[PDB]
């Protein structure tokens, strides 16, 4: 709450990040722009973060643009963030996944240069009521960017925005790929739509078109049954019912169906709970920490970035607590196959 806690951490020769505690002060070489009031995270509760896919994307854009057009040609970009510690983790997580993705930064090197100046950040919280069971950090943010990147689900060269940022909105389905053609996690579809009056409640039918020309042949429902399972069998879709109560942690049984019928379909898998968020979210990190070998922490950030506010309170704990057999049950099934 001072101008002495400004600082000023240098990514390139002509980037620099800026945590700035008082009034940007100017310079004829110096350009400063902030994205504090132009990527903003849409939160459920007390989560501030981390920025979804499209704002990653944005951001990227918005550096890449910055650093090739002719009006700041010698000057020095300046990303720069506000006294909100909130906003400052978001700044830095889309300064580090910069770093990860349009220059050969390693996680560690990305945040290394980002907690130099003895910058201390908040770790991203849960979408739950009141504490916290569990943080996610920027570094956790890294590595599950990087191994995006490296397993292919992240892919800056061929990622549609606009296709991203209209499915995601609740009045267009409330949609979000976690795993190109393989996972979609979705909001849970009602017996009859009401789109109208600021409700954006959706029917199976909605879906439909789009699951098909994007080959998903699996539906798998998490959720109480607010609809008839044959809306979607009737449509050629291979749906099944795994219930697990709201705000709960899925049984041994259920987690080992979930990946069965995961490892056994042919092709997209499309899962829903209410929301979409904390149920899907807890069973999709099962199966990305079973056969991609990523950590809880690593896990949780990548469903994230990709759908905010999944993984919620107790979900937490579990992903945490199974990473070890997940990981062991993967190792075998490798094993196997060979």
């Amino acid at each position: 709450r001072d101008p002495q806690d400004d600082v000023y951490l240098d990514i390139t020769d002509r980037l620099c990040f800026a945590i700035l505690y008082s009034r940007p002060k100017s310079a004829s070489n110096v350009h400063y722009f902030s994205i504090d009031n132009e990527l903003e995270y849409e939160n459920f509760y007390a989560d501030f973060g981390p920025l979804n896919l499209a704002m990653v994307y944005r951001y990227c854009c918005k550096i890449n643009k910055k650093l090739k057009s002719i009006t700041m040609l010698r000057k020095k970009i300046v990303h720069f963030t506000g006294s909100d510690q909130r906003k400052q983790a978001n700044a830095a997580f889309l300064v580090g996944c910069y770093m990860v993705i349009y220059l050969g930064r390693t996680p560690e090197e990305a945040y290394r240069i980002l907690i130099f100046g003895e910058t201390s950040y908040i770790p991203f919280r849960d979408a739950a009521y009141g504490s916290c069971n569990f943080y996610i950090t920027l570094l956790d943010c890294f590595h599950a960017v990087k191994k995006a990147m490296q397993y292919g689900f992240l892919n800056f060269n061929s990622f549609n925005l606009d296709e991203y940022e209209h499915y995601e909105k609740a009045e267009n389905g409330d949609l979000n790929w976690i795993i190109p053609d393989r996972f979609i996690a979705f909001c849970g579809p009602h017996s009859r739509a009401r789109l109208e009056s600021g409700y954006h409640q959706h029917s199976p039918e909605t879906y439909i078109q789009y699951f098909k020309n994007h080959n998903v042949t699996t539906i798998i429902r998490l959720n109480k049954r607010m609809y008839d399972a044959k809306r979607f069998t009737d449509a050629g879709f291979d749906h099944h019912d795994l219930f697990f109560a709201d705000g709960s942690t899925p049984t041994d049984a259920i987690v080992k169906e979930f990946l069965d019928i995961c490892e056994n379909a042919e092709g997209a898998i499309a899962v829903h709970s209410k929301a979409g968020l904390g149920r899907t979210g807890t069973l999709i990190a099962c199966y990305i920490m079973k056969h991609y070998r990523m950590t809880a922490a690593e896990t949780i950030a990548w469903v994230r970035i990709c759908r905010p506010g999944s993984v919620i309170g107790p979900q937490q704990q579990f992903l945490v607590m199974k990473q070890t057999n997940l990981w062991l049950e993967g190792d075998y099934f490798r094993q196997k196959l060979k």
